[PDB]
């Protein structure tokens, strides 16, 4: 009996939409993402660098008192390096912030992404991240919830669960956006669904430590309870 991580390409795509469906069942239509407009999930990208969620939030609501992305922009770096004090290495995120809101003043439209919309999808990654401190989890999940392009970003918990299953073998977070999406189809609500439901698993069942498989529901087929049993280890 091979692990799931050893089999050909199709049988881990049809494992995926086995557990796509699993997922559905339990959670539903849950949504435990921020969901932002695009300009304020880039800039909390940034600002969330090794520094906790409240911590975050924070720096950036005092980020905006300093006034709107113009204002921002036109602020002295000393000025916004102050305001956003809260979130880690403050210095060294002013910077970025001031670069990445010039690049996206100066393409079309003001301070908006909707030109993305209209570009190839490797493209609009390629150009989000360009960004200063954006990553591509951060690209793929502005381009998938705000501009409905199929493209699916994977997070920790998205990682953790479909490594621990066995969908891909053990891979780095950015390989495993190409691997992951090459077993999907290009179905954008279809990916928004999969990705959230991912993302309650992990919270709630598939935890960073101690995982809770007897209350889960993918437990039959998954690689890491089959090796393992109730003893599942850490995940990294
Ligand atoms: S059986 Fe355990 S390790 Fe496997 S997906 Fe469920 S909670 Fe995670
Ligand atoms: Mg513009
Ligand atoms: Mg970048």
């Amino acid at each position: 009996a091979p692990l799931n991580a050893a089999r050909p390409a199709e049988e881990r795509a049809a494992l995926l939409a086995w557990v796509k469906e699993r997922l559905h069942e339990e959670y539903g239509d849950q949504d435990p993402t921020p969901r932002r407009d695009p300009m304020h999930e880039l800039i909390s990208t940034i600002l969330s660098q090794r520094t906790t969620h409240a911590d975050e939030e924070a720096a950036y609501q005092e980020l905006r008192t300093l006034g709107d992305w113009d204002a921002i922009t036109l602020a002295p770096t000393d000025a916004v390096a102050h305001a956003i004090r809260r979130s880690n290495y403050p210095e060294s995120k002013a910077p970025r912030i001031q670069e990445t809101l010039r690049r996206i003043k100066a393409a079309p439209g003001g301070y908006d992404l909707d030109f993305l919309r209209d570009l190839p999808v490797k493209d609009a990654l390629k150009w989000l991240t360009d960004l200063p401190g954006v990553g591509v989890k951060t690209a793929s999940l502005v381009l998938l919830f705000n501009y409905a392009r199929p493209v699916f970003p994977v997070d920790t918990h998205v990682h953790r669960v479909s490594t621990r299953v066995g969908v891909i073998p053990r891979m780095g977070e950015q390989a495993a956006h190409r691997a992951l999406l090459a077993l999907l189809p290009p179905d954008p609500p279809y990916l928004y669904e999969l990705h959230i439901n991912f993302l309650s698993h992990g919270r709630q069942v598939c935890t960073w430590t101690r995982p809770k498989c007897g209350k889960c529901i993918l437990r039959e087929r998954c690689d890491a309870y089959a090796l393992y049993g109730d003893k599942v280890p850490s995940f990294s």
